[PDB]
């Protein structure tokens, strides 16, 4: 009934690092989904007691949302970029979990995904 404590975004004992394809992600792919109009929805963790989803956290185990994302970027607390990429397919793949297809938060995590998958098709090459 209660919503979990959000994922973690920062942790002191792991280690920093700043690579071309992490500033990537979060200056180009994060900034691009972030502004488009569908990303509403998707901007802060799924909130279960205000959205009255009493099942979300029974059907959902691996949570994951851009607000906990853009964190994890801005604590540097992704070491490779694939972390962050699983991030975002957890995000997409629990909306098309929970809900059906068709939907309207379907069709918003579609675009948004469509939009995310054309992103790192550009990625920079490791330095
Ligand atoms: C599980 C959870 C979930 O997976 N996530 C990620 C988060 C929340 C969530 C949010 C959900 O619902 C959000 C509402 C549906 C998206 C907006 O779609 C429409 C559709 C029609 C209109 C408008 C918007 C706009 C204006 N108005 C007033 C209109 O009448 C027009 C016609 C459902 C599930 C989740």
């Amino acid at each position: 009934s209660m919503n979990p404590p959000p994922p973690e975004t920062s942790n002191p004992n792991k280690p920093k690092r700043q690579t071309n394809q992490l500033q990537y992600l979060l200056r180009v792919v994060l900034k691009t989904l972030w502004k488009h109009q569908f990303a509403w929805p998707f901007q802060q963790p799924v909130d279960a007691v205000k959205l009255n989803l009493p099942d979300y956290y029974k059907i959902i185990k691996t949570p994951m949302d851009m607000g906990t994302i853009k964190k994890r970027l801005e604590n540097n607390y992704y070491w490779n970029a694939q972390e962050c990429i699983q991030d975002f397919n957890t995000m997409f793949t629990n909306c098309y979990i929970y809900n059906k297809p068709g939907d309207d938060i379907v069709l918003m995590a579609e675009a948004l995904e469509k939009l995310f998958l054309q992103k790192i098709n550009e990625l920079p090459t490791e330095e």
